[PDB]
Protein backbone atom coordinates (compact mmCIF):
# COMPACT_ATOMS: atom_id res chain seq x y z
CA UNK A 1 0.00 0.00 0.00
CA UNK A 2 2.90 2.40 0.76
CA UNK A 3 4.00 2.31 -3.33
CA UNK A 4 1.22 2.99 -4.49
CA UNK A 5 0.24 5.87 -2.04
CA UNK A 6 3.23 7.21 -2.79
CA UNK A 7 2.98 6.75 -6.60
CA UNK A 8 -0.34 8.34 -6.52
CA UNK A 9 0.68 11.56 -4.77
CA UNK A 10 3.92 11.86 -6.57
CA UNK A 11 1.95 12.23 -9.68
CA UNK A 12 -1.13 14.42 -8.13
CA UNK A 13 2.66 16.92 -6.93
CA UNK A 14 3.63 17.07 -10.40
CA UNK A 15 -0.07 17.21 -11.88
CA UNK A 16 -0.11 20.32 -9.42
CA UNK A 17 2.78 21.88 -10.33
CA UNK A 18 1.75 21.93 -14.20
CA UNK A 19 -1.36 23.90 -13.45
CA UNK A 20 0.00 26.27 -11.25
CA UNK A 21 2.09 27.20 -14.07
CA UNK A 22 -0.94 26.97 -16.23
CA UNK A 23 -2.71 29.40 -14.68
CA UNK A 24 -0.03 32.35 -14.49
CA UNK A 25 0.28 32.38 -18.36
CA UNK A 26 -3.09 32.69 -18.95
CA UNK A 27 -4.12 34.86 -15.90
CA UNK A 28 -1.37 37.36 -18.08
CA UNK A 29 -3.20 36.30 -21.22
CA UNK A 30 -6.53 37.35 -19.75
CA UNK A 31 -5.47 40.75 -18.19
CA UNK A 32 -3.59 41.91 -21.51
CA UNK A 33 -5.95 41.07 -23.95
CA UNK A 34 -8.97 42.55 -22.00
CA UNK A 35 -7.03 45.69 -21.07
CA UNK B 1 11.98 22.86 19.54
CA UNK B 2 8.17 23.40 18.86
CA UNK B 3 8.16 27.37 19.89
CA UNK B 4 11.33 27.97 17.76
CA UNK B 5 9.94 26.11 14.58
CA UNK B 6 6.38 27.47 14.88
CA UNK B 7 7.71 31.29 15.13
CA UNK B 8 9.88 30.07 11.86
CA UNK B 9 6.75 28.56 10.33
CA UNK B 10 4.65 32.33 10.92
CA UNK B 11 7.32 34.21 9.78
CA UNK B 12 7.83 32.35 6.30
CA UNK B 13 4.05 32.32 5.81
CA UNK B 14 4.22 36.57 6.34
CA UNK B 15 7.89 36.59 3.74
CA UNK B 16 5.89 34.68 1.01
CA UNK B 17 2.70 36.86 1.71
CA UNK B 18 4.57 39.94 1.21
CA UNK B 19 6.63 38.43 -2.21
CA UNK B 20 3.20 37.51 -3.52
CA UNK B 21 1.33 40.52 -2.84
CA UNK B 22 4.38 42.88 -3.83
CA UNK B 23 4.30 40.69 -7.27
CA UNK B 24 1.05 41.20 -7.82
CA UNK B 25 1.35 45.11 -7.67
CA UNK B 26 4.26 44.79 -10.23
CA UNK B 27 2.25 42.80 -12.70
CA UNK B 28 -0.13 45.28 -13.02
CA UNK B 29 2.33 48.09 -13.29
CA UNK B 30 3.40 46.41 -16.36
CA UNK B 31 0.00 45.62 -17.82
Amino acid sequence: AEMRARERRDRLHEALSVNRSRVNQLEKQIAFCEA
